[PDB]
């Protein structure tokens, strides 16, 4: 409706914060078919009854609040960060259920490496090994996870492990998910602008025949489409250059709590929230 | 601080919505120097005082509610319209009067297009008649105003009234307003980017020296800061294209009052709401 019905009571749940990581249980296979059913939440609740022409179809989010979760309890920021992973997953397996089909996330940005070198530093090894120790799990699910984001300064490993996990879910298409990591809008424009720019010296664009198209057309990932839903958590009321060229005419919901105190559950109420919400795009 | 000091009781208030349009009250004159104060809110309400340091150096506003306005009222749209003209020259006054060096305002986009033919074409005559109405106004109280937006469709009057008080307010520097008219985000990154292509066809660009500062120098007005408050008012919770390039880094303030009912007091609030806040690690 688009949504997914109910899960069986006996359905496996998650996430089981009991360890860390979180352990992704296993699925029954329900064949024939393809992708494995997403573990219901921990609470059991069931995805909202949204309907296709009042769903957003891409939902951009700016997860935030992580360093203060960790110092509202005397821990290392790394500790937030952390729990950060289980919720990534958690808001995947949810905007399935709802049935949100284009799901861009903010992981790391191109301003991050302001950040202490240490901070930066765990970011990018845990960033590689969040990809690697989650991949095979988004691919049963039906995921098609990619990176987006700018190569200068970002780890080789952290681009490899993505590219990888690329591979493997490239004809899935339960939900499209754009891990975005060193990604910052401006520098995604300024590099559809280096393309165009090589092709006008190589006598092979017009500059007069640049329109609006091309650019998007020129971007690391053409086939993004606008961003309908942006959010972020922590109450930060501020779009920090995420999906900059994409997001013009999206729809801003930024809700108070820290993204690692974040549920499905969250999600679903900010996508009710838009359901209310009235889009014009510029007409009367 | 460099709010001017409360205004002497007697002196001029602004805006009296008794005539449409308003009048603007005759100002006593400067022994000299040059730019005279702007005439007191109705109110007589004085500027907040806050650290030029902690203010917004660069205030975004995209002004909306005008139809609704009308609406609630049983008026025809354009009727919205026009009692928006006073509130743009009361916050032009009220900025003035807080210190605010960049005010930009959305007074009709590339999207606006898509509205009625007799909405649109109101629009167009309106704009273009209160930048002539207003011109020599703005221009004793030291504002520099000058138009942003895209040549195609624009009417031409529009331009022309446009390019007058751009050439004679110049040399002003108490404010700098950004006119935007038929100002669309995409559009202008779009119209750099053919900028540059043109440049890098006359061989006078290299591709691969190309940077995110090189598409900031070939926006039409290259001198606008970054947005650091943006702000909406109606309820509506959207940039809707608006200073897209400028705005990545933002902070939004969405204020629910409708325009016509929208005054200097309100840009203050938001204002202070602003500079009050503890500025954060990644906040400028
Ligand atoms: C003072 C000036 C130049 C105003 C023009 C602003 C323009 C974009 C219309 C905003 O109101 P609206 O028409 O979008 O109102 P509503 O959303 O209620 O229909
Ligand atoms: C892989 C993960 C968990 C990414 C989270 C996003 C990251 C860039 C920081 C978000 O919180 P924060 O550090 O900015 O929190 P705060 O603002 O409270 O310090
Ligand atoms: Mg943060
Ligand atoms: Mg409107």
């Amino acid at each position: 409706f688009p949504q997914l019905p109910p899960a069986p009571d006996d359905y496996p749940t998650f996430p089981d914060t009991s360890t860390w990581p979180v352990v992704f249980p296993e699925l029954p296979a329900a064949p024939y078919g393809g992708p494995c059913r997403p573990p219901q939440h921990t609470s059991k609740a069931a995805a909202p009854r949204i309907p296709a022409d009042r769903l957003p179809n891409h939902v951009a989010i700016v997860m935030d609040g992580n360093g203060r979760w960790a110092t509202q309890r005397g821990l290392a920021r790394t500790e937030g960060h952390k729990m950060g992973e289980a919720v990534v997953i958690d808001i995947a397996c949810g905007a399935i259920e709802l049935g949100i089909k284009w799901l861009s996330l903010y992981a790391f940005s191109t301003e991050n490496w302001k950040r202490s070198p240490e901070e930066v530093r765990f970011l990018m090894g845990f960033n590689r090994d969040v990809v690697r120790r989650r991949r095979d799990t988004l691919k049963k699910l039906g995921v098609r996870i990619r990176w987006v984001g700018s190569r200068p300064r970002l780890w080789r490993s952290v681009i490899n492990e993505l590219a990888v996990a690329e591979e493997m879910t490239k004809s899935n298409d339960v939900i499209t998910i754009n891990y975005c990591v060193n990604y910052g809008g401006r520098t995604e424009i300024t590099e559809a602008t280096r393309e165009i720019a090589r092709e006008v010296a190589a006598g092979r664009l017009n500059p007069e025949r640049i329109t609006e198209s091309t650019i998007a057309r020129h971007l690391q990932r053409p086939d993004i489409p606008d961003v309908d839903l942006f959010l972020r958590t922590s109450g930060e009321q501020r779009s920090s250059n995420f999906m900059l060229w994409q997001a013009a005419y999206a729809e801003y919901i930024f809700q108070d709590k820290l993204w690692p105190d974040y549920d499905r559950r969250d999600l679903w109420a900010a996508c009710e929230e838009y359901a209310s919400r009235t889009r014009r795009f510029g007409s009367a």
